[PDB]
C-alpha cells in the first residue's frame, strides 16, 4: 500500500490551474511522463486518480470492479447530449434501451447499406482536390471535418450540409461548435457563478435552444412525410427494444442525434487527419498504403467488399490510433471499495481517468520504438496484450460508431492513396488543437493527381 504522486498546487485552487491551458490532455500527458503510471489531480470539491500504464489500466477496464464515469466534460456536454449514449449512466433506463434499438443500426446489413452515402461524400472529396490549382495546398483538418459532418448527416437523418459548398458553417454547427467551446472552457473556471461569465452562460443557453430546435424539427418533418430511408432517424423512429418493448420517445432521440453529429464532427476527422500526417512523415509506410490502395481498388467507385480488403489501410488507422487517440480520455468509478494494484485502496465511487496517449506509449507493451510508426504493430491483435489499445473505451460502453468510423477512415484513405501523391510541402510542425477531441490544428499539404478517373 503506497500514496500516490500529486502535481504541483495553487492553494485553495489544488491542482485546477494546471488545466488553466488550451491544451490540457497534453498537459496531463507531461505530468504523467514525470509522475508515472498513477496520480492524484484535486479541484475545490472533486478529486480524480489519471491511470498511464497497461499494468493499471488492465484492472481499470474489469466491468465487475469498475462502470462508466461522466466526466465533468461530459457532465457539461450532457447540458446538450441529454441521455444519449454517451453522456448516459449505465444504470439509466435510456442507456440500455437505446443501445439494444442501435445496435443492429451500427453493425458491420449495417455498413454496407451505409456504403453508398459514404461513397457520394468521399467522391465530393476526392473531386475537390482533382480540381485545385497547381499553386494551392489542402487545408487537411478542415476538408477531413467537412467529410465526417457529411457523412453522418447523410448516414444520420438523410440530411446534406454541403460542408464543400461553404467556406461558413451550418447555424446548427455554428451552434455546436460554441456549445462544446463552452463545456471545455467551464472545466477551467475557479469561480463559474462570476459576471463576467453570464455572456457566455446567455449564448450557452442560446446554442441549446438553436440546436434543440432544430433537430426537433428534423424529426417532426420525417414523421410527417411517412418516409422510409435506410438512416439511423427510421431505426430510431421505427425500433423496438427487444427487452421492454418500447421504442425511443422524440426527446431520446434529439439526444441521439446530437450525440451523433458531436461525434461524426470531432472523432473519424482527427483519426484521418493524423492518419495523413504519419503517412506524410514516413514515406515508405505511405508507399506500402499507396501499393494496397492500387492493387484493390480496382473500380472507379469502391465497393463494402474491396474496402474490407484495405488491411494495411486498417492497420495505419489503428496505428494513428495508438499515438493520438482522438478521445483521449475516459473516465470509471468504483463500484464497491478495492485496491488498484495490489497498492492504491479505492472506496466505492472513487473516480479514475484512463489518459489514452499514455498507455499508448507503454514500453513495457510496444517496446523501445514506441515513438514510430510501425502499422505491423497490428498484424496479429493476438501477440497485443489484453487493454493495452483502448482508442474506443472499454466493454459495454465501447464505442458504438467502431465500424461505422473505421469503414469510413478506410473507404477515405483508400480513395486518397490511390488519386494522389502527397507532399509534406511546409515541412509541418505537428501542433494539436484540443476541443472535445485531438485534431492536427495547420496541417496542410500539396497533392498532385495520378490522374485515376472517378
Ligand atoms: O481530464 C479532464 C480534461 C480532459 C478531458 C478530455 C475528455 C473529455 C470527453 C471526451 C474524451 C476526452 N477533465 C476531467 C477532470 C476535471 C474535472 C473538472 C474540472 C477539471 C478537470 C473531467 O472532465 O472530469
Ligand atoms: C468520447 C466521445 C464523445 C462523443 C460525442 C459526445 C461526447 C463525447
Ligand atoms: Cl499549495
Amino acid at each position: 500500500i503506497k500514496e500516490m504522486p500529486q502535481p504541483k498546487t495553487f492553494g485553495e485552487l489544488k491542482n485546477l490551474p494546471l488545466l488553466n491551458t488550451d491544451k490540457p490532455v497534453q498537459a496531463l500527458m507531461k505530468i504523467a511522463d514525470e509522475l508515472g503510471e498513477i496520480f492524484k489531480f484535486e479541484a475545490p470539491g472533486r478529486v480524480t486518480r489519471y491511470l498511464s500504464s497497461q499494468r493499471l489500466i488492465k484492472e481499470a477496464c474489469d466491468e465487475s470492479r469498475f462502470d462508466k464515469n461522466l466526466s465533468q466534460a461530459l457532465k457539461f456536454v450532457r447540458d446538450f447530449a441529454g441521455d444519449g449514449l454517451v453522456t448516459s449512466w449505465t444504470h439509466e433506463k435510456n442507456w440500455k434501451k437505446a443501445h439494444n434499438i442501435l445496435l443492429p443500426s451500427f453493425s458491420q446489413q449495417a455498413m454496407k447499406g451505409y456504403h453508398a452515402m459514404m461513397v457520394d461524400i468521399a467522391v465530393q472529396l476526392v473531386q475537390k482536390w482533382e480540381r485545385l490549382n497547381a499553386d494551392e495546398h489542402i487545408e487537411v483538418p478542415e476538408d477531413m471535418t467537412r467529410l465526417t459532418l457529411d457523412t453522418i448527416g447523410l448516414c444520420g437523418f438523410n440530411y446534406r450540409f454541403n460542408s464543400f459548398y461553404r467556406d461558413q458553417p451550418h447555424p446548427f454547427i455554428t451552434s455546436m461548435v460554441r456549445a462544446l467551446d463552452e463545456a471545455m472552457n467551464k472545466l477551467q473556471r475557479a469561480n463559474p457563478d462570476d459576471p463576467a461569465y453570464d455572456e457566455n452562460k446567455r449564448q450557452f443557453q442560446e446554442d441549446i435552444k438553436v440546436m434543440n430546435d432544430l433537430v426537433d424539427k428534423i424529426i417532426a418533418d420525417r414523421k410527417a412525410s411517412g418516409e422510409q430511408s435506410d438512416d439511423l432517424l427510421t431505426h430510431m423512429l421505427n425500433g423496438k427494444d427487444p427487452e421492454t418493448g418500447e421504442p425511443l420517445d422524440d426527446e431520446n432521440i434529439r439526444y441521439q442525434i446530437i450525440t451523433f453529429l458531436i461525434a461524426g464532427h470531432e472523432t473519424t476527422s482527427g483519426l484521418l487527419s493524423f492518419a495523413l500526417y504519419f503517412l506524410v512523415k514516413n514515406p515508405h509506410v505511405l508507399q506500402k498504403a499507396a501499393e494496397e490502395a492500387a492493387r484493390v481498388l480496382v473500380d472507379p467507385v469502391p465497393s463494402y467488399k474491396q474496402v474490407k480488403q484495405l488491411k494495411y489501410v486498417g492497420m495505419v488507422l489503428n496505428e494513428a490510433l495508438r499515438l493520438w487517440p482522438t478521445a483521449p480520455a475516459f473516465s470509471l468509478y468504483a463500484k464497491e471499495d478495492t485496491v488498484l494494484g495490489g497498492e492504491y485502496p479505492l472506496e466505492k465511487g472513487d473516480e479514475l481517468m484512463v489518459l489514452i496517449p499514455q498507455l499508448h506509449r507503454d514500453k513495457t507493451i510496444w517496446g523501445d520504438d514506441v515513438e514510430e510508426f510501425r502499422p505491423e504493430r497490428f498484424e496479429n491483435p493476438s501477440a497485443i496484450p489484453q487493454h493495452a489499445f483502448k482508442p474506443f473505451g472499454n466493454g459495454q460502453r465501447a464505442c458504438i460508431g467502431q465500424q461505422f468510423a473505421l469503414h469510413e477512415a478506410t473507404l477515405v484513405l483508400g480513395m486518397m492513396l490511390k488519386h494522389f501523391d502527397f507532399e509534406d510541402h511546409t515541412n509541418y510542425e505537428l501542433d494539436i488543437k484540443e476541443t472535445l477531441t485531438l485534431k492536427p490544428e495547420g496541417f496542410v499539404v500539396k497533392a498532385k493527381s495520378k490522374k485515376i478517373p472517378l
